[PDB]
């Protein structure tokens, strides 16, 4: 039933989107805002359908009056809210469900103040008595952002969603928009889809009942702390956070869920920035949160390395079972030449464990990886041989010698020797742990795919998450070989 809802909202949004190019997200967000009692600020140059998409949204509702107004510096509350005879509000802001106000940052202090009470109190001072405004969606537009310490910032910071728009970029889209016979002022929404007053009011109550899971909160709180520590990060007030949380709830509700999901958190990318520099910072931070923490990605990778560590540890604990017998090569040469095993060892770079781990280059080393090519020439021509300690870092020079028993022995600064062994020809402890992790990964991936079907999230983000989960899965599958 709420799953028929996700179907309906999607179908509703689809129709509202007809004839509009490169504005999909913007329409879904304004719909989400309109259905959740939030407001949205549209930033961009003139003639890019900012007003149009605002007028479009009145067609989401059966009974919905729209109010449009362009702010001038000489604009008075009489023009915006109605002139008093007590006040004549018919055809003005005080009785419209969708209000669009263009060129917002030039509203005077008198308008500014009565707007702030309009957004907060959903009330209006009608001379004598105060009356509740039916305003469901407010949308404000401008080509610029308000001044640094402006009066208007209080208004800006009271408008949850921020969208930065531009002229159509795709050549094909330009042509389609250019030749579109779509009457832009006609109702494109089928009667059945339009939301009723009875529905609107019920949903307002139900959105508040959507739960906020522990992991979801932890992520939000993590980001709040993260932003705080970064000096460039925009200041996000508690007011902003609370209003952002309702949008998150609304997203979930209209996506057929009873709980805010980690995917809903992407929407914060449309709430937390106030300028250009802060937009980039927000996007990066949320991206890091989404690809790293939201589906336990980095947490599973830190578990993975812990297992791979144990695997190596068990590999060197069973390194008595193996040594490495270098085969003598005869012929006619000046040195006692040596040879690697014909095809037994053919790995381009092979790693060798040591029976007695040694302190080499101020660290204890359990395994040394050689470029097989470099080990060849040293076994033949002698000289000096390098090898990356514990597989990592630079190829360090080594005190290596061919043993009488035909083994390879590394020495430390105490001249302590250690025989080198090749890895085993998968232990039960590792198989158990690595299967638990794979199960956990599958459960994570399952959760993501079962929730990525979310109207209010742009496709590109979902791509990045899916990739980040594939990365972990690939790393674990390579670990079980
Ligand atoms: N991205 C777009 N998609 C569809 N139509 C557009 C787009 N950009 C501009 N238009 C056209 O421009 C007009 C709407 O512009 P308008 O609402 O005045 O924009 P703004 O409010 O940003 O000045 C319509 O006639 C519409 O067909």
């Amino acid at each position: 039933h709420p799953h028929l809802l996700a179907e309906r909202i999607s179908r509703l949004s689809s129709s509202l989107e007809k004839g509009l190019y490169e504005r999909s997200h913007a329409i879904r967000l304004c719909l989400l805002a309109a259905l959740s009692g939030e407001s949205v600020f549209l930033l961009g140059p003139p003639g890019i359908a900012k007003s149009l998409i605002a007028r479009r949204l009145k067609f989401a509702f059966q009974n919905a009056r729209a109010f449009e107004y362009l702010m001038t510096r000489f604009s008075t509350p009489e023009e915006v809210f109605g002139p008093l005879s007590e006040r004549l509000t018919s055809g003005y802001l005080p009785e419209a469900e969708i209000v669009f106000l263009d060129e917002i940052w030039k509203a005077g202090p008198a308008i500014l103040n009565t707007l702030l009470t309009a957004i907060n109190e959903r009330q209006f001072r009608n001379g004598a008595h105060v009356e509740k405004i039916p305003m469901r969606l407010l949308v404000a537009a401008s080509n610029e952002l308000p001044e640094a310490d402006s009066s208007l910032e209080a208004l800006y910071d009271r408008m949850l969603i921020r969208l930065w728009l531009d002229k159509v970029q795709d050549k094909a889209n330009f042509r389609s928009m250019l030749t579109s016979q779509q009457d832009e002022n006609d109702n494109p929404v089928p009667d059945a889809l339009q939301v009723t007053d009875e529905e609107y009011e019920r949903w307002q109550k139900e959105i508040g009942e959507i739960t906020l899971p522990d992991h979801v909160f932890e992520l939000i709180f993590m980001l709040r702390q993260q932003l705080d520590k970064l000096p460039d990060a925009p200041y996000v007030s508690d007011r902003r956070w609370k209003k952002a949380i309702r949008l998150l709830q609304a997203s979930a509700f209209f996506s057929g869920r009873s709980a805010v999901a980690p995917v809903d958190l992407i929407l914060l990318k449309d709430c937390l920035w106030y300028d250009a520099q802060s937009l980039n910072l927000i996007q990066q931070q949320i991206d890091v949160l989404m690809t790293g923490h939201a589906w336990q990605q980095q947490g599973m990778l830190t578990r993975l390395g812990a297992i791979v560590q144990r695997h190596l540890q068990l590999q060197q604990q069973q390194s008595d079972k193996t040594a490495l017998t270098v085969i003598r090569l005869g012929g006619i040469f000046s040195r006692r030449q040596q040879y690697q095993l014909p095809v037994n060892v053919t790995a381009s770079t092979l790693t060798l464990l040591l029976q007695k781990p040694l302190k080499l280059h101020d660290m204890e080393v359990v395994h040394i990886s050689f470029e097989r090519s470099a080990l060849e020439q040293w076994l033949s021509k002698g000289g000096e041989i390098r090898g990356k300690l514990n597989g990592i870092g630079f190829a360090q020079k080594l005190n290596l010698e061919v043993d009488s028993a035909q083994h390879l022995v590394v020495r430390d600064v105490s001249l302590q020797g250690s025989t080198l062994a090749l890895p085993g020809s998968l232990p039960g402890e590792i198989k158990q742990q690595l299967e638990e992790l794979e199960s956990d990964w599958r459960k994570q991936h399952a959760l993501f795919s079962e929730q990525q079907k979310c109207l209010f999230i742009p496709g590109d983000w979902l791509g990045r998450i899916e990739a980040s989960l594939q990365d972990v899965g690939a790393q674990i599958r390579q670990a079980q070989q």
